[PDB]
């Protein structure tokens, strides 16, 4: 097959395996990147990353692909290549490319999960709310009874940076954190749409995310491939330049 080559997002490289439109890459033994395409017209295709978890006999999912179609074949993906069932899937806030996909994980019957804050904001922003709410204490931890059975996903709620809503998850048992939309890699100039974002708190939250997760060396994000630890600070540095 062809290679993929957006004009936002990382490229392909070794370690990437085209299925039908989207691309996986396993980051370790139990966990796999996917990657999905938005072609914006007269601009090119945009890539979206998320995560895969195999926990045992099950399946564990963060966000979904840019659309309904995108995110069935990634549930097709995990059929032919894992043939576990998907559990739950959580998603990291109200935007496209992280919630595009609900509908096709509730026509397969999995549980979703995001922010209650995400929930209340998906109608506001085209999207479908997750069927279930994540409440998060004071620092930023979620209230385990909100997410039951959740295995090694580990939610951190950093406070608001690129939208009000976003959250990251940790994969216990492996040295991977992921950053969504609010973590940009290290090489980054930009820090992305800013039109949602919390200018003023942007920087103390990506701190708090690197906080939350301190061993993490693995740090996966939507829009590039998984960097090192710089991601972070790189991404406070700028954000450091708003205020
Ligand atoms: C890659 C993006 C610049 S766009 C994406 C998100 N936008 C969407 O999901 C939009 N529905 C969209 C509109 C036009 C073109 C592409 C995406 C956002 O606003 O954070 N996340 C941004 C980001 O992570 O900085
Ligand atoms: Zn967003
Ligand atoms: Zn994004």
């Amino acid at each position: 097959s062809n290679a993929i080559r957006p004009t936002i997002g990382q490229q392909m490289e070794t370690g990437d395996q085209r299925f039908g439109d989207l691309v996986f890459r396993q980051l370790a033994p139990n966990v796999w990147q996917h990657t999905s395409y938005l072609d914006m017209p007269g601009f090119g295709a945009v890539a979206s990353n998320g995560l895969i978890v195999r926990d045992g006999g099950r399946v564990l999912v963060v966000d979904t692909a840019w659309t309904d179609d995108q995110t069935a074949q990634i549930l097709n993906w995990i059929k032919q290549e894992i043939n576990l069932p998907v559990a739950l899937a959580v998603v990291t806030h109200a935007h496209q490319d992280k919630m595009g996909g609900m509908d096709a994980l509730h026509a397969a019957g999995i549980a979703t999960y995001a922010n209650a804050l995400s929930n209340q904001l998906a109608p506001q922003e085209g999207m479908v709310a997750a069927q279930h709410s994540l409440t998060f204490a004071a620092n930023g931890w979620v209230e385990p009874a909100t997410a039951p059975n959740f295995g090694p996903l580990k939610v951190f709620y950093p406070g608001p940076g690129h939208t009000s809503d976003n959250i990251t998850v940790g994969i216990d048992g492996t040295d991977i954190a992921f950053g969504g939309c609010l973590i940009k890699d290290s090489k980054a100039k930009s820090l992305g749409n800013l039109g949602d974002a919390d200018t003023e708190h942007y920087a103390a939250s990506a701190r708090a995310f690197g906080a939350a997760f301190p061993k993490a060396s693995m740090i996966v994000m939507s829009h590039s491939a998984p960097d090192s630890r710089a991601a972070i600070t790189h991404t406070a540095r700028m954000a450091d330049k708003l205020r």
